[PDB]
């Protein structure tokens, strides 16, 4: 069995979100968890708006989240950051400003434009080319930066674009995504599963062939969260999830307490 757990989800810290932590925590308990990492944004000079994240009043709430709920569930606070690698200097003295518990690496932003519905990301670019260069860059990030835990959605650019169809094939992208893969693996770093789109078979299909090709290049760690900005979940994406991550052969998963690996 895996651990019942959340490790990817937004709070009224983030810039993008408004829920209260506190339903948070007494929706994972409702449900069952046994554990969940907040990880609230932070991207540095983010086009068109500030992920910015008060350190002092993030801990501030959490810490006391973490002592009222110390018997019902395990509480942690993390840290979904952003990476430029223009910025890698910055992005490094943030992440050792504070005790984060884990920290994901994601890619918003490509040489400053954000990869989101109706950007200059998709304008006049085919969908295979918007693939391609995301994947890219998410290969930039894990050959160039190690300060992480798990590598964030590596669908992300499935869910937007003026596609017909933005769903993004294992196939269509096979060596890109073994050599991502492979990185990972080789640094020890996780593999998250992100529940945000797996109300679609294809994203399930994907996922499936991540974590397939992930075990057979040497990957071992894998984190699973629901990208919720808000307390409400789709129960049964996590329990999808859970059932690739079990079928593709892993029989845990990863948690960390102060970006160590919990063993
Ligand atoms: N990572 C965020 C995507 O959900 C970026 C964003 C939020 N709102 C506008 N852009
Ligand atoms: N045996 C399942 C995993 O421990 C129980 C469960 C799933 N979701 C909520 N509770
Ligand atoms: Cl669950
Ligand atoms: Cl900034
Ligand atoms: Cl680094
Ligand atoms: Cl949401
Ligand atoms: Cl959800
Ligand atoms: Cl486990
Ligand atoms: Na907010
Ligand atoms: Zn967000
Ligand atoms: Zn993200
Ligand atoms: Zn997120
Ligand atoms: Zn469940």
């Amino acid at each position: 069995s895996l651990k019942k757990l959340d490790y990817h989800f937004h709070s009224h810290f983030s810039a993008d979100s408004e829920e209260l932590p506190r339903k948070h925590v007494t929706e994972a308990i409702a449900h069952g968890l046994e554990e969940i990492c907040f990880t609230e944004h932070r991207d540095f000079y983010f086009p068109g708006m500030d992920f910015s994240l008060n350190l002092p009043e993030y801990f501030q709430e959490i810490n006391q989240l973490q002592a009222e709920f110390k018997d019902k569930i395990k509480i942690k606070i993390g840290l979904e950051m952003g990476i430029d690698l223009r910025f890698k200097s910055e992005i490094n003295q943030f992440i050792d400003s504070a005790p984060f518990d884990f920290v994901i690496a994601s890619v918003h932003e490509i040489g400053d434009i954000e990869v989101y519905d109706g950007t200059e990301f998709y304008l006049q670019k085919t969908k295979e080319e918007a693939q391609r260069e995301y994947l890219l860059a998410c290969l930039d990030v894990v050959q160039n930066f190690e300060n992480y835990n798990s590598f964030g959605h590596l669908d992300y650019v499935a869910r937007y674009g003026p596609y017909t169809d933005k769903s993004i094939k294992f196939a269509e992208n096979r060596e890109i995504l073994f050599e991502i893969l492979r990185a990972l693996a080789s640094k020890e770093k996780a593999l998250e599963i992100n529940t945000r789109l797996f109300d679609d078979p294809k994203t399930e299909q994907f996922y499936s062939d991540l974590l397939i090709n992930f075990k057979r290049l040497g990957g071992k760690f894998i984190t699973l969260g629901t990208d919720s900005h808000i307390a409400k979940r789709d129960w049964l994406s996590i329990h999808k999830a859970r059932t690739l991550i079990k079928k593709a052969g892993f029989h845990e998963l990863a948690t960390f307490s102060g970006m160590k690996i919990d063993k």
